[PDB]
């Protein structure tokens, strides 16, 4: 199954740690998020916020740049990967509605996303989902584990991210940190 | 909403004339499909299937491209475009798994699919629908809508697209031709 759920409120696999509200509307502070392998129309009891997203297909990544990732990238669920980042992002209108070429260009060619990615791994673990096309307030979810050690490097990372090019068109940003239970 | 279903059954807005069932299993002939703009999870009584998908952003196209075709593309539902035609497509695998750059080099560079496309409009109006990430049959629903007199050419454009380097990777495909009640 492609489509993965997190539900915010008292039980499941990861406790939240902090939410940092850092763009637009934000999300409720809860004590837990459950992740699920499967849709939800059944909002649980005592949750509040429900997020989902599907994996698909590259949509921008050439094969040298995925040659590279898969060289280096490690899977998810390593014993030591206890801290997670949970980070929703929606862009603007003006990118959906520009080119493939254009976003390509602002997305590697302008903004280095994968160049500078690489540079935290193998230490990032990291998954995508894409949800705009499911009517949800974000466009996608962004899932990132590591060990405690890299927690520094990550948080250059997001800081890195955030002065690209790519983060102009982002208009709707919340990091939810987690510790695996 | 950008999510769209398409009923095989005894009701609807359009009549089926033929299904022709190009490649991998087909589907049941139907009197008429009925079109609707929203998700349907109650099959309709006395229709025998049902197919979704929903618009979404541009893939391939370069901005060149987009420009060309918003200068003579029509629109849908002009009043002689009385013949349509349902389009399911479904890709391998082998396409899925290519990165980026590889599948834009087959659609254009090698498959010509947009310039090819252009010589058949204005006569033709399309619209594309994706379905690959909602986890069904098939991949993509392709509609045109044209008036009769343009029926020899799109079936001339069938037959090219058919021929192209894109369509190796076809593996499951169908036509439903219509006429608007
Ligand atoms: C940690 C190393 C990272 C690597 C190696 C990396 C790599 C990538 C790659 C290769 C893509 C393109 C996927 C495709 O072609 O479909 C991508 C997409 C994306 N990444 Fe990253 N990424 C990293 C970190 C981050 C971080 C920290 C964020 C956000 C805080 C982020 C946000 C995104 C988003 C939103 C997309 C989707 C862009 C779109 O489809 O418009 N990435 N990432
Ligand atoms: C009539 C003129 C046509 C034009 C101008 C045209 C144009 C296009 C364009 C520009 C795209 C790319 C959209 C994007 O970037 O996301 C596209 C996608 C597509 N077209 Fe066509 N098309 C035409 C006819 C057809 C026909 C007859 C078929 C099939 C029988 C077809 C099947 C497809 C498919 C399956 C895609 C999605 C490709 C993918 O993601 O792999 N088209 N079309
Ligand atoms: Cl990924
Ligand atoms: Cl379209």
């Amino acid at each position: 199954n492609n489509r993965y759920s997190f539900i915010g409120g008292r039980t499941g696999q990861w406790q939240v740690v902090k939410i940092r509200n850092v763009l637009g509307p934000g999300l409720q502070l809860v004590e837990k998020v459950n992740i699920l392998n499967g849709a939800v129309a059944e909002i649980p009891l005592d949750s509040a916020w429900r997020l989902q997203g599907f994996a698909s297909n590259i949509r921008y990544a050439i094969r040298t740049e995925l040659e590279a990732l898969q060289a280096v990238q490690p899977m998810l669920n390593r014993a030591e990967a206890i801290l997670a980042v949970l980070i929703p992002i929606k862009k603007s209108a003006q990118w959906w509605e520009m080119a493939q070429d254009e976003r390509r260009d602002i997305f590697e060619r302008e903004s280095h996303h994968t160049a500078v990615g690489l540079e935290y791994l193998p230490g990032v673990a990291r998954r995508l989902l894409h949800c705009r096309d499911l009517g949800e307030e974000f466009d996608f979810l962004t899932w990132f584990e590591f060990a405690p050690e890299h927690s520094s490097a990550f948080n250059e990372l997001l800081l890195r991210m955030r002065a690209s090019k790519e983060w102009e068109y982002v208009e709707r940003e919340v990091e939810v940190w987690l510790k695996r239970l």
